[PDB]
């Protein structure tokens, strides 16, 4: 991945006026999100269907059960979540050079952030479980699937949620603070 | 890929004189589609002939019927049209050191960018289904075949769909602006 | 990983006023830790699922025993620890430009360096054997795996244990230095 | 491997007063060490492990024998060798901008550099054979394995054992020139 | 099998004064039961478990679901009312060379046909289909199997259910003649 | 197969007056059927289900197309012809010892030898082809199948058909004399 | 096996004089005995060790765990017991042609089938299961192994034991008999 | 097979008168093909499809080359060539108990003999060569396959092929003596 | 094995005159051993090399440690024995028909049956383990290997042990009582 080119447009992007909840909102985003996922989440995630078997001789039941249990990754759904975050942010590019701004920004964050946060929740939920139990064509009845890493994906879920609902607090704070 | 090489190309090509809608339509196609390219989707096409099985014994086959059923890959015409969409921006830099031109690249943009869309949708449409039905040689009559990440793949088009016709519609709005 | 923006960051967080013991402390820290695991370790620790192996015939014991004997790895451990150390040292930057604040983040940065300390005492220990005894569903009673690489491992886990410990005794010669 | 960030911290740990032949010593470091090891050796020991086979049916033996055969890479332990062979070299940042310390250096730099010399004679030696004699539980009794590019290991061997004696041979020159 | 010692022992044991529906009885039992038993039927249930095939990972679920879905087969079954029905025509060896006798072996060959024809129809019925569905320990969940020669297996039940019909009304019918 | 009970049985079941043709039919049965049948047809039949096989990936699919391709094995029909056709001889020994019985025996004999002629000519016709098409459960759509020895079972087939025709012949001769 | 000299030297054998009771127990031993062992038992012992099966990856643990369960295998042993009972029957043709003989006889035979009929009771049983667990060298530590038709091993042992007691039941009242 | 009723065939129909040319011929009959063919014969083609190998991947093509090279097994035609032989000396039996009888055999043994003769030459030819070329469907192009045993079939080839021309030679013999 | 033809040929040699001594030594040849090794002893050795393994990846080893470890089958040389112990008495037909004679024969029987005992202890021993250890070419250095079915070979050999030392003793003991 090409982060140094969002290294770039956030250098760029952090010329705004800002307050000191948003530089403690900005300090949280730019350490516990961005180097965790730019340096570590990368090779959590790279043998994910290598690693994915289940118990049966049925040619294609492994690409339904692995599709069906994982819609989407957790990697990629954090990416975007991080691209997205960030874009009221770098729509100043565009509206400056070229304070009701700052309050619609704040209001887009905000929705943007409880958007984000409740849709984890109803992906995810809270841990990533063992095994899994699949009833999709072409697999004959129910059968029994076993996940790889499982306890060091129901750490990361844990850390994200935590440091999204604490992105979500200093948010509402300063929603409050500008009433 | 080198995506700094087209990073410092665009930052050279941006120097051009543009109204409020050709900003707001550079900043849709530098977040929403530069960012996901170069980050997240390559990555998701990276064992597309690798997990893609059939149900036959017959030699050659898996590669007639998966080259059958993906012509073209989705990331590879997603670069293409990203590096076409702006050959009309990158001729400001052999044009200008060296109001018509302004002309004449907004009606090759707008040209561009509707002949993309339109090649999308008779492509591929807007869903990866999770199975394929191919009689092509050396495989004996009908045999079917069973697909990789097809719901990521389904999230993927309509999300580019998306985006596509926003640009096209602020294309338009510019075009009957200039009249 | 993207090691440069660490880099660049850690670059604009130097600037604070430190002491003698700050600067030997932050020299251990650049030198022993940061530049060993952004050149060395990341390769050690890349065949650690598939080289794994068991005595068994039962599917989905491989994961479940491999998931019970490394629940977090050493490696992914040790970023998280290098990017929570330095994190009192990055927040100069918000806190800066925008002798209280000298001592709060000393008093941080020695809780933080001992609860990692002990945190990895508890979590590993001081070697890593080359059998393991698991009795894990989908396993039948006990089974017996042998593990990759064990004698660099017991290297890099004693490597570590010392370069933290003198960390942790410079914090505490400048905690004693504050008075 | 991140070199960059050593390169960079070598160019500002260079702009210290040095002599002849400490000018000698760091040209034949930079040229005969680190340049070949940061573009050649690295993909020598690529497949160590994978093209690595004994003659066996017991699971787990191989696993034994190459631990037992190869307790540390020798890739690894030149990497090592090149960090802390140029740790003397690095504390002159933290010593200046903050004659006894160049003499006291220098006394550093020749036991470092007369230590790691005599540890990799007694490490590995001159040559390493194409067949290897294994008696570790689990194999049963005495098994035969065999190597992976033997000739280009040993020809790696006699070149850093050549360099080395000459960094030496120059450090003696210089120690007996202090007096 | 060793039918010859049972020939000659039935040689021996037709020597006793029998009626017209007795001997037509014999006649049904020599032709229908023992050549086809003795030449035809051993060949078809050669195959039943080296061809009986279950869609699964697991070790040891063919030996429980075969055991389960053929507690005993039709051949051995068969085999052991042959030589039970022509016990009480055995007797007469010991009985006689050593009316009332004849009346109690009437009365014991009815009751032993008719247990014979009850038994066979609770055992198995009137067809064998091509498909067994499983669920019994170690096999997860339920399991299918398929089936080896089905169609000729059912003709077999067919066919011997057919002629234990007749020797059951041919042994009532004598059985009234007495009175 | 235990041919020799029956040739005691026809060797006892023999000593019937006969016509001239009836004693050419019984040449013509004993050495153009039982002969070939119980001395060279057994093995042809050995390896029908091991060298059968399908282009396919799917568990179960060779024995359902097996069992729909071959419903009856051509050794097991003609060894029940021969064992049905020599019944009407057979009852001879229990209706002597113990002119009207001969025409009933005639009538029957010429009544069974029809009837297996056509269901011969019905089950199964004048050729065996090499290839088999099969739409059977759990075989997806159509697949192709390939058949062991397929020439010399054609041959076996005419023989057979040539010889139970000469046998019909006669049978209508004889029933002609009797008129 | 070559039942017919045993068949004939029982022949030569039975021409002794004997009470009523030794005619009952001599044909319950030629019916329930030897017809049954000798057609019947010898192909359901036939894929013992081929169909015998245990979860691991261990050479010749299926030799070590299949020589633990099955000491002597059940058909032989009734085999030599056939064999021994009928011995002392087979000393009169030595001590004929060449009444206190026939005592002997009578006390060596109810002894020998009270100690056949103990030992069977300690060697195996009642019950074949299904499942058993292994500890024997070169199994690592304790596995666990799937049996080949239990069940009907279950119906013979049980059969032939109740065959047995009929059979000392006999022999007692006998010797009661003689006083 | 069953060979032993043949035998019986052949004693009770050697009574016939014959001459010495015919009882030589019976003689050369009745060793140098019988017993050679129902003792060593059978087991010399018993993997001849087993061992028969083709280097190619296609399913299929193996059953169509061993199809194509060997319509029909040289021990079954030796087998069919003995019984009908042997069927114009089993026409005695018939023809007797019920010398132009005489003349008639004589000219049909000469005539099948020749006639079985030529048939063998025009089949088979004189030797079995270890190479086949097969260009058959479902085999792409052309292919080559590899024969099981074929030095010891051109020794079986020849020795027949001498014993054919002995026994014609002795029935030209017998023709031209009785003119 | 053709063992009708060594019985016909036993009942005409058993026609010479014997002692008591002699009678009681066939009574234990003709029961305690060939019907032994006639009916029991064939199938235990059956599979003697297929479940023969030893743990390599040597090709070759398998063979050349099998026929180390048992230069020559117990059953062959049980069977050789018996037909060389019965070679005396079997000189009676051609001595006789066609007691100087009795007492050579008896001098060789004794030496016979002295040397096949001494042979058998020689070669054999009294136990078969269930491990070999085997340095035999081409196996590199030694390797372990595992039998098939040892204590059912032990308690054969225990038992034909002694039944041989019993034919020895009654050898002996008529050796003495002719003086
Ligand atoms: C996360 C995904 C699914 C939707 C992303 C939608 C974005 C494209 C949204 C979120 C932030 C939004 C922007 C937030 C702020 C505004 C400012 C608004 O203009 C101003 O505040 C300045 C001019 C004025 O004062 O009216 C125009 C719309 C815009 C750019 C919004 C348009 C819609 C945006 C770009
Ligand atoms: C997407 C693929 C399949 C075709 C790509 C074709 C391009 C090579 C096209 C699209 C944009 C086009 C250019 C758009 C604008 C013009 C300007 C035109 O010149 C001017 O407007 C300035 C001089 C003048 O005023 O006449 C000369 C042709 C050119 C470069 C066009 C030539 C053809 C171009 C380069
Ligand atoms: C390692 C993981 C598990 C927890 C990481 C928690 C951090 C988010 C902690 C460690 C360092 C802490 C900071 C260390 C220093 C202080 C300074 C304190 O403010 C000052 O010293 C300046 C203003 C003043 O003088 O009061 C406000 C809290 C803060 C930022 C602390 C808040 C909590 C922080 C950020
Ligand atoms: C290779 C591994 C196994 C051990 C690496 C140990 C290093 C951490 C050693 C080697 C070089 C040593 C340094 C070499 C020079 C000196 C200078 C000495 O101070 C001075 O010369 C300046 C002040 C004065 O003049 O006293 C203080 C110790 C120090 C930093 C040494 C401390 C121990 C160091 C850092
Ligand atoms: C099929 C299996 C499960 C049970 C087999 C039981 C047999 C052992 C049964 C069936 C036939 C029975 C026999 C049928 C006839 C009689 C005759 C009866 O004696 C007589 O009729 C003659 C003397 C007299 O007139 O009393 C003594 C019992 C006996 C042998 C019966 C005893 C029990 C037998 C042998
Ligand atoms: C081939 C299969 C499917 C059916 C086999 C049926 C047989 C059991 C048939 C064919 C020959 C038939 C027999 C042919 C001749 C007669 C003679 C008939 O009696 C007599 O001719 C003698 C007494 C008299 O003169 O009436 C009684 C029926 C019976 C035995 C027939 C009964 C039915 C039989 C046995
Ligand atoms: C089952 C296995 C483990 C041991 C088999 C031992 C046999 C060899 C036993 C069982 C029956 C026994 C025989 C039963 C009867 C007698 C009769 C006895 O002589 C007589 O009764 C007739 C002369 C006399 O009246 O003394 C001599 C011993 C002998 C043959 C016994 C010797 C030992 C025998 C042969
Ligand atoms: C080898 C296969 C392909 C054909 C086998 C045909 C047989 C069925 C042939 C060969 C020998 C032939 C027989 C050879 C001798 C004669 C004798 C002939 O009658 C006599 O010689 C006696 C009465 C008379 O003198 O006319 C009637 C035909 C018959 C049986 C022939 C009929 C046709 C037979 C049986
Ligand atoms: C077991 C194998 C390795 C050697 C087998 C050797 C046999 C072929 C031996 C054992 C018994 C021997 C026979 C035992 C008895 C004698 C009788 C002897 O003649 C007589 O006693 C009758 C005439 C006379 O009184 O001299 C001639 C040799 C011969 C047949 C012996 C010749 C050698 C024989 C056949």
């Amino acid at each position: 991945g090409e982060w140094t080119i969002l290294e770039r447009l956030l250098e760029a992007a952090v010329q705004q006026h800002s307050t000191m909840i948003g530089r403690i909102l900005l300090t949280v985003v730019v350490i516990f999100r961005i180097l965790i996922v730019a340096i570590v989440g990368e090779t959590v995630y790279d043998d994910e269907q290598t690693m994915f078997v289940c118990n049966t001789l049925q040619p294609g039941c492994n690409q339904a059960c692995y599709d069906r249990a994982f819609p989407i990754s957790h990697i990629r759904y954090w990416v975007f979540q991080i691209i997205m975050v960030c874009t009221p942010s770098l729509c100043f590019i565009t509206y400056s050079v070229h304070s009701r701004f700052y309050i619609i920004q704040v209001v887009f964050r905000n929705a943007l952030e409880i958007g984000f946060l409740v849709g984890q929740y109803f992906l995810y939920g809270f841990s990533v479980p063992g095994l899994y139990e699949c009833n999709r064509y072409p697999c004959i009845k129910e059968v029994e699937c076993y996940v790889s890493r499982p306890t060091e994906k129901t750490v990361f879920l844990v850390f994200m949620f935590a440091v999204s609902g604490i992105c979500v607090v200093l948010n509402l704070a300063e929603l409050n603070h500008l009433g």
